């Protein structure tokens, strides 16, 4: 409804290049915040239509734009050509605060699907504290739901609208380019991987109640959305997952039919130098990887799915605003 700010922890000494960008964006963080509840307001949201990730996707544009140079930048005809160094990359959380005479309303419902009424509200000046995580298929590093996993989608018969699956309890993914220069894999733990795909089937079937709940890996399109891409350490990993959405849930029970060992899912990676962008329409160029291991440790915190008797769900995603949607669903500004 109006402009909003960001304030972060981020400090002027780092040159993590988040940091860099926050201490001239953002204001520092109120070390105590004001909250305000108000259990009988009663009062409407919709994270589907929700002004606040219009602009934190700008911000994000921004910051990669800042920080992530690539050395040459295809958009349309046109071809940009630029210093492309090497840096130190880690998202820091930022917070989204309403200016002076405006307020955000935060829904405290803890099932609340994105969607409709809520009962419990409160008023406060920021969003907690989100980091910027920019992947497909999974989201990693948000945070989780409180009670039971959410499905959220605006609107679940639509085949053709993302949808956001938000854990209540997180999974963990380890990728390593250990010390080709391109090969790396990610490890996930078989048993946790099965734990949290049981309870996402029995979600999707009082969603879907008639139907059997296929995972399958995704089908086709540019290697950024058909494997799970993420930025490590300044570095563009793409992960095959068809080995992690690969399973079925048919009589209450679920099955894992991808393969494993020890144990153990371990998924194939390539580091890449060619990027379809996820900012616009183009395509950038960046320089060959770092020396050394390349590790990140990351919490699988939700998936982003697409749907196809059998009901049958592909990994998806590509427009950075659902990772932010995924986040900023809870809150609104008012007045
Ligand atoms: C229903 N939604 C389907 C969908 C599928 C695929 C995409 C979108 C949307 N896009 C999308 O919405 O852009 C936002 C937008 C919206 C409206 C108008 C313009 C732009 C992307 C379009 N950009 C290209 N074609 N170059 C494409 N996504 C990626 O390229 C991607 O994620 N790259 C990538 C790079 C690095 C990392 Cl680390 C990473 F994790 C991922
Ligand atoms: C979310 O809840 C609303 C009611 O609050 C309902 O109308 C809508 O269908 C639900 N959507 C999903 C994806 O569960
Ligand atoms: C998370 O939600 C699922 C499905 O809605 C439920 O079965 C499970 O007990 C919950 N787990 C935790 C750790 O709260
Ligand atoms: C969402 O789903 C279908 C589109 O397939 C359509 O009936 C309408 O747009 C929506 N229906 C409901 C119940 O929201
Ligand atoms: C889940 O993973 C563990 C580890 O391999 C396995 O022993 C167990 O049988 C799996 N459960 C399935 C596939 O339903
Ligand atoms: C992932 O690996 C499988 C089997 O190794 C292969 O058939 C598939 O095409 C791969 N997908 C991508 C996007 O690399
Ligand atoms: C599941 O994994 C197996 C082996 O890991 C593979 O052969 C199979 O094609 C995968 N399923 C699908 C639907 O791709
Ligand atoms: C997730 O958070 C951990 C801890 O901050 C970090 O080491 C890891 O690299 C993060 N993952 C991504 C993809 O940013």
């Amino acid at each position: 409804k109006t402009t909003l700010f960001c304030a972060s922890d981020a400090k002027a000494y780092e040159k993590e290049v988040h940091n860099v960008w926050a201490t001239h964006a953002c204001v520092p963080t109120d070390p105590n915040p004001q909250e305000m509840v108000l259990a009988n307001v009663t009062e409407n949201f919709n994270m589907w239509k929700n002004d606040m990730v219009e602009q934190m996707h700008e911000d994000i544009i921004s910051l990669w734009d800042e920080s992530l140079k690539p050395c040459v930048k295809l958009t349309g005809g046109s071809a940009i050509t630029q210093a492309c160094p090497k840096v130190s990359f880690d998202p820091i959380p930022l917070h989204y605060c309403a200016p002076a005479g405006f307020a955000i309303l935060k829904c405290n419902n803890k099932t609340f699907n994105g969607t409709g009424p809520c009962r419990n509200v409160s008023t406060v000046q920021c969003t907690h504290g989100i980091k910027p995580v920019v992947s497909t298929q999974l989201l990693l590093n948000g945070s989780l739901a409180e009670e039971e996993i959410i499905i959220r989608s605006e609107n679940l018969t639509n085949n053709a609208k993302t949808i956001i699956v938000h854990l209540n309890e997180s999974v963990n993914i380890v990728c390593t380019r250990p010390n080709n220069i391109r090969q790396a894999h990610c490890n996930i733990n078989e048993s946790k991987w099965n734990n949290t795909l049981q309870k996402v089937g029995e979600e999707l079937a009082k969603h879907f109640p008639s139907k059997t709940i296929k995972f399958e890996p995704s089908s086709g399109g540019d290697l950024e959305i058909t494997t799970h891409s993420f930025n490590c350490r300044g570095e563009f990993f793409y992960c095959n997952t068809s080995d992690l959405f690969n399973g079925t849930y048919r009589n209450g029970t679920y099955n894992h039919t991808g393969r494993s060992s020890n144990g153990t899912i371990t998924l194939q990676c390539k580091i890449k130098q060619i990027i379809n962008m996820w900012q616009e329409v183009g395509r950038a160029i960046y320089a060959p990887p770092i020396e050394g291991e390349i590790t990140c440790n990351s919490n699988i915190t939700g998936l982003l799915l697409l749907r196809d008797d059998t009901e049958t769900f592909r990994p998806g995603g590509g427009d950075m605003r659902d990772n932010w949607r995924s986040e900023l669903y809870k809150y609104k500004v008012v007045e």
